[PDB]
DNA sequence: GGCACTGATCGGG
DNA sequence: GCCTCGATCAGTGCC
């Protein structure tokens, strides 16, 4: 088909661009604070002002200063966010009946039925990037091709501000030069399964006999990426559900003392259910930061719904089974909830 | 053998 | 750091 993926650029601080227009021209780096004490937390995003020299999603707050100290730092507002995008999301909701919200500021949409070109579908992108600078004054990226996958490298080839079509000569060209690090779904840990296999681009993955390939990385991993170099990968834009909500919040200091972790684990709670809204969940995980960073988690299914007050309680349980069976001492401590009603 | 669960992991935003 | 974060893996109960 005809894929044309949207994405938007340096999202959350631009929307504070928007908002404080005075910050146009100024490095903004947007950040996380967690409250241990002054600038603990990490960097979610910064403008290519402050990008530039290396400002970037993950760092600690703390380098970011040690790099540009006299940025302008402003706290995630990420209600802020998420509003700014549903509005834009049902911007998007005009120029196809098939999309796909990939996540707060990301979506797909099928084209197929709106356009019989390349030449075509990258007017229909100019149109909708001039359509959101329109109502909204953001700028986004619009990458298209024939299927969800090269549809986002063409994204990532033009932003920012940008837009690009990678045809099927091209698509053909990227399954041969193209290194595959820089496919959708290959991190640092797979990637370097894969060059220990000798795999660098998407044409090896072909000539591999399937188990090595299978063996090392995994069946579905494996059949994605022999797919892509085929030039098979077919995969439809479908609407996406959440399937989980949740909050965890960072402790003032590490401990594993159930009553020092309670209020935590219950303001979780707390937030959670007024994201929840009307959900109702009929599953609840405690989860578990460890002080080396770890991931511990715990979870019951119920046949029926659960009211906040079966969350309290079932909760306490959750947390203290996580206490038997591991004895690393916690850093950070929620809860998510799944399987809705 | 393979489906339905579970917690851990991986990639990503 | 936190997720309006989900998919897939190995280990397992189960038919
Ligand atoms: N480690 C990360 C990465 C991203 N985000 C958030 C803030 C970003 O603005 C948004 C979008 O991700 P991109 O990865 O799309 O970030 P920008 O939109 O910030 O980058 P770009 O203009 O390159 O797309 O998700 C975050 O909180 N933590
Ligand atoms: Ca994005
Ligand atoms: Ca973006
Ligand atoms: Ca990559």
């Amino acid at each position: 088909m005809i894929v044309l993926f949207v994405d938007f650029d340096y999202f959350y601080a631009q929307v504070e661009e928007v908002l404080n227009p005075s910050l146009k021209g100024k490095p903004v780096v947007v950040c996380v604070f967690s409250g241990r004490f002054e600038d603990s937390g990490a960097v979610a995003t910064a403008n290519y002002e402050a990008r530039k020299f290396g400002v970037k999603a993950g760092i600690p707050i703390v380098e970011a200063k040690k790099i540009l100290p006299n940025a302008v730092y402003l706290p995630m507002r990420k209600e802020v966010y998420q509003q700014v995008s549903s509005r834009i999301m049902n911007l998007l909701r005009e120029y196809s009946e098939k999309i796909e919200i990939a996540s707060i500021d990301e979506a797909y949409l099928d084209i197929s039925d709106k356009v019989r070109d390349y030449r075509e579908a990258y007017n229909l992108g100019l149109e909708i990037k001039n359509k959101i600078l329109e109502k909204e004054k953001i700028t986004v990226t619009v990458g298209i091709s024939k299927n969800k996958v090269f549809a986002k490298i063409a994204a990532d080839m033009a932003k920012p501000n940008g837009i690009k079509v990678i045809d099927d000569e091209e698509v053909k060209r990227l399954i041969r030069e193209l290194d595959i690090a820089d496919v959708p779904g290959i991190g640092n840990i797979t990637a370097e399964k894969l060059k220990k296999l000798g795999i660098n681009k998407l044409v090896d993955t072909l000539s591999i006999e399937f188990d090595k390939l299978k063996g090392m990385i995994g069946e579905a991993k494996a059949k994605y990426l022999i797919s892509l170099a085929r030039d098979e990968y077919n995969e439809p834009i479908r609407t996406r559900v959440r399937k989980s909500i949740g909050r965890i919040v960072t402790m003032k200091r590490n401990s594993r003392n159930l009553e020092e972790i309670k209020p935590y684990l219950f303001r979780a709670i707390e937030e959670s259910y007024y994201k929840l809204d009307k959900r109702i969940p009929k599953a609840i995980h405690v989860v578990a930061v460890t002080e080396d960073l770890d991931i511990v988690s715990r979870g019951r299914t119920f046949p029926h719904g659960i009211s906040k007050e079966t969350a309290y309680s079932e909760s306490v349980k959750l947390l203290q089974k996580i206490l038997e069976e591991d004895e690393r001492k916690i850093r950070r401590i929620g809860v998510r909830f799944s399987k809705f009603i």
